[PDB]
């Protein structure tokens, strides 16, 4: 199974200038627990954004040109992306923009972070048409001294 998880600010802003401005600590610890012992698949201007490995999951980099780091794994193509994921029970994608783009139509479940903030960003998640999507869990919080914008951690599987 394949799964998207993003962050997405309003009109679907997910990053400005390889970067995500925002800092929402609560939905980092989201992001941690719904990755964590799973494979990673991220493009390599989010590999760049990140800057390092994430721990305790495999993290593999998609890009067109022969990898720079071992530390994580190099693959070219979507299907050697899964391919090197093994047999798994779930798969997750990380970004950006053009990696959900080619996963979405493969992807069974999406956790989004709705994120009250208005942002002037450069990518965006993908338009998904609603109709295809359940959602079947979903929590609002509001905005507290660790959190300053309001947010909602929402899960959606493909009907
Ligand atoms: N809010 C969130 O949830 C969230 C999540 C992730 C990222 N972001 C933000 O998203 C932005 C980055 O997104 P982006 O769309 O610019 O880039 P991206 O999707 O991270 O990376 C695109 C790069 O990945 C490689 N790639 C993608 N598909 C490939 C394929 N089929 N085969 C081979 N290589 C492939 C290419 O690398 P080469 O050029 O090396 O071939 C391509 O240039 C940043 O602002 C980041 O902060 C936000
Ligand atoms: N829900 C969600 N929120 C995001 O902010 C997000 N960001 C990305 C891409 N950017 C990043 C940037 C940093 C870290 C990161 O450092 N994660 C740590 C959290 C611990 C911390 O630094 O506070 C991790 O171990 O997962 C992950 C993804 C991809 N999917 C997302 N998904
Ligand atoms: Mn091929
Ligand atoms: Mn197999
Ligand atoms: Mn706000």
């Amino acid at each position: 199974m394949i799964s998207l998880i993003a962050a997405l600010a309003v009109d679907r802003v997910i990053g400005m200038e390889n970067a995500m401005p925002w800092n929402l600590p609560a939905d980092l610890a989201w992001f941690k627990r719904n990755t964590l012992n799973k494979p990673v698949i991220m493009g390599r201007h989010t590999w760049e954004s990140i800057g390092r490995p994430l721990p305790g999951r495999k993290n593999i980099i998609l890009s067109s040109q022969p990898g720079t780091d071992d530390r994580v794994t190099w693959v070219k193509s979507v299907d050697e992306a899964i391919a090197a994921c093994g047999d798994v029970p779930e798969i997750m994608v990380i970004g950006g923009g053009r990696v959900y783009e080619q996963f979405l139509p493969k992807a069974q479940k999406l956790y989004l972070t709705h994120i009250d903030a208005e942002v002037e960003g450069d990518t965006h998640f993908p338009d998904y048409e609603p109709d295809d999507w359940e959602s079947v869990f979903s929590e609002f919080h509001d905005a507290d001294a660790q959190n300053s914008h309001s947010y909602c951690f929402e899960i959606l599987e493909r009907r």
